[PDB]
This record gives structure tokens, C-alpha cells and sequence, in this order.
């Protein structure tokens, strides 16, 4: 039977099944006052599926000039076509290859660049902007974001939203590595899996896949969702409440020492972005710092709402296309306030 909502992580993720229901705010706002991540499944039944293939954004954008990055060494590689990224998103024997003759991890870095979503793709915005979950919150002119409403004595979000392109980590080596490392943000942001690239050429890569996500800690509901329903997996997050983020400096700080970084004991390893904490540190986390998070698997159509000043990475388990606003909630509103 359709019910409005359920529970995921052993009763402590709220997960709303019906993402443009009127009355989600009554379900949505206690969680979101406590500051826990909040699901919402369902938003690529309500999207225009022609506007967010890979095969589209090459043929209408692929002479621009990119970087991309290697996301299993995090080398650089300047000034090529965006074409080179998207015509190996899923089929491998097209993706660029490394030095040792392996197709790459690869990561398409700021694109859209900067503010540019909205003049780049008009219909795309449109299509993303009408289909948003909890409008009153997340909408530019929401009556609960109040991003256009504070004075400079709070960080403002940019104008977004914002695209996040890369393909799926492969191999047991990648299990310890991140699409997206270990930071926060001073806004609140809810960001939308529109397009998941199961590939070709080495597809039979699903075992792996479930290796990763039962070593995430993933529950056991979540484990359902496959064997069940056979829905798309995309991206394996994990979130951190507001209140955890110094704990979790404190044990970065003590890892660097012992691999000899060398580093002021005031430095900022959450800032830095550098961290991608595999099964070995998130248990080290919960065991000698008291501190535990929330695995969650984003599925095609999935919003993840994620909290202000939440330190959160991201495993892209097949190839994701994603697109995230950022808004300014009243509940976590001092996160971004410029005193004290
Ligand atoms: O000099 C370099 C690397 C430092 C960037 N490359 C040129 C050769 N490339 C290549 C790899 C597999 C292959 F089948 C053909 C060519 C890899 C990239
Ligand atoms: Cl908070
Ligand atoms: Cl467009
Ligand atoms: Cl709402
Ligand atoms: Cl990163
Ligand atoms: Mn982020």
C-alpha cells in the first residue's frame, strides 16, 4: 500500500514517499528542527526524462573547454572538451585512460561554472525549480528560505543550483576513496539524483557494488530497495550531525599526525576537504570519539536534504548525474551568522 512516509537507519532517517504533497512540511519540520537529513523519494516521476540524459548535455555543450579530476589519485586534467567526459559516462571503452592503461574514475569539475546553470540551460532550471520537495523552504522565494532576506552579517548561498557529474568508483581499491570528500557548508542544501549510468564493457560490476554499500553500514530496509523493487542505486552518502563536526576535526588531527602530516594544531582538516573516511576511520569515529552518522544510499529520483554545518562525503557507486540548490532555513539560520 502508498503510505506518506517511513523510517530508514534503525527509525533515525525520515524518508517521505510523495515529494510534491502538500502537507510534507507537517512530517518534515520536527526532523529538520532536531537536525537530522531528511529523504525524499520519487522526483524523476514529476522531471521531463529527455532533459537529463548524457547523451543530450554532449551533443548541446561538448565544445566547451573543462577540467576534469582523477577521483583515485586527485591528479588534475586541465583544458579538455566536455564532450570527453560525457561520451564515456557509460560506455568504458570510451572513458580516457591512465598511464597504466586502466579507464579512469573521472570527476567533471564546475559545471556549469560559477552562477551559470540558469543562463546555460533555461529549460533544465525551469524543469528542476517546479519539482523541488518542501517548495517553501527550497524555492528562491520560499516564505521559509531566507536566503534573500538577511542582512551581510550572515554568508549568503550563490545563486545555484549546481550540477555534480562523475562516474562510479569501480574496484575493492576504490571502496576507501571519495566522489566528494569530507566537508560542510555554511547553508542548508537539498540535492536531486536525476540521472544514474549503469555501464557496458566491464558490466558485471553489480557484485562490488554490494560489498560497498553492506560495508557502508547500510540498513537493512536500504538492502531491500534492490533485491525487492530493482530500483537504480546512485551514490553512497555519509552525514554527520552539526554538533559532531569538532569530534570529528579531533580525530582527523590525531590520523595526520600518525601518518606524519605535519600540521598546526589548530588547522582544519573538515575545511581542507582531504578526508574520505573509509570503513577503518568511521569506526575509530563511533569507538573512541562517541560519534555516530547516517549512511544513506541516494537512488534515482532521491532528494537528500542536507543540513547546515553537517560535515557530509559522497561513493558514487555507478555514474551520477546530480543537481543541488542551497537555501536558508530559519532552524539552522546562526550556522551562517558571522559572530561569535
Ligand atoms: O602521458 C600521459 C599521462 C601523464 C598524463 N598520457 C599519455 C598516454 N596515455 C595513454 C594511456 C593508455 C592508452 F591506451 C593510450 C594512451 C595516458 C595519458
Ligand atoms: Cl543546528
Ligand atoms: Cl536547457
Ligand atoms: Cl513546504
Ligand atoms: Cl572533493
Ligand atoms: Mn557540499
Amino acid at each position: 500500500s502508498m503510505t506518506s512516509h517511513s523510517w530508514l537507519c534503525d527509525g533515525r532517517l525520515l524518508c517521505l514517499h510523495d515529494p510534491s504533497n502538500k502537507n510534507n512540511w507537517k512530517i518534515f519540520r520536527e526532523c529538520w528542527k532536531q537536525g537530522q537529513p531528511v529523504l525524499v523519494s520519487g522526483v524523476h516521476k514529476k522531471l521531463k526524462s529527455e532533459l537529463w540524459k548524457p547523451e543530450a548535455f554532449s551533443q548541446e555543450f561538448g565544445d566547451q573547454d573543462v577540467d576534469l579530476v582523477n577521483c583515485r589519485n586527485c591528479a588534475i586534467i586541465s583544458d579538455v572538451k566536455v564532450r570527453d567526459f560525457w561520451d564515456g559516462f557509460e560506455i568504458i571503452c570510451k572513458r580516457l585512460r591512465s598511464e597504466d592503461g586502466q579507464p579512469m574514475v573521472l570527476k567533471l569539475k564546475d559545471w556549469p561554472p560559477g552562477e551559470d546553470f540558469r543562463d546555460m540551460m533555461p529549460t533544465r532550471f525551469e524543469d528542476l525549480m517546479e519539482n523541488l520537495p518542501l517548495p517553501e523552504y527550497t524555492k528562491r522565494d520560499g516564505r521559509l528560505n531566507l536566503a534573500s532576506r538577511l542582512p551581510s552579517y550572515f554568508v549568503r548561498p550563490d545563486l545555484g543550483p549546481k550540477m555534480y557529474n562523475a562516474y562510479g568508483l569501480i574496484t575493492a581499491e576504490d571502496r576507501r576513496v571519495g566522489t566528494t570528500n569530507l566537508h560542510l557548508d555554511v547553508s542548508d542544501a537539498v540535492n536531486v539524483m536525476v540521472y544514474v549510468g549503469i555501464p557496458i564493457g566491464e558490466g558485471a560490476h553489480d557484485e562490488e557494488v554490494l560489498k560497498t554499500i553492506d560495508e557502508g553500514d547500510a540498513d537493512e530496509v536500504t538492502k531491500e530497495r534492490i533485491h525487492d523493487h530493482k530500483e537504480k542505486p546512485g551514490a553512497l552518502w555519509h552525514i554527520y550531525a552539526a554538533k559532531d563536526a569538532e569530534k570529528i576535526r579531533e580525530l582527523l588531527r590525531k590520523v595526520g599526525e600518525e601518518q606524519g602530516q605535519e600540521n598546526p594544531p589548530d588547522h582544519d582538516p573538515i575545511h581542507d576537504q582531504s578526508w574520505y573516511l573509509d570503513q577503518t576511520l568511521r569506526k575509530r569515529l563511533y569507538e573512541e570519539y562517541g560519534v555516530q552518522g547516517w549512511a544513506i544510499v541516494q537512488f534515482l529520483g532521491d532528494a537528500v536534504f542536507i543540513p547546515a554545518g553537517a560535515p557530509h562525503q559522497v561513493h558514487n557507486l555507478y555514474s551520477c548525474i546530480k543537481v543541488a540548490e542551497d537555501f536558508v532555513s530559519p532552524e539552522h539560520v546562526k550556522h551562517c551568522f558571522r559572530l561569535t
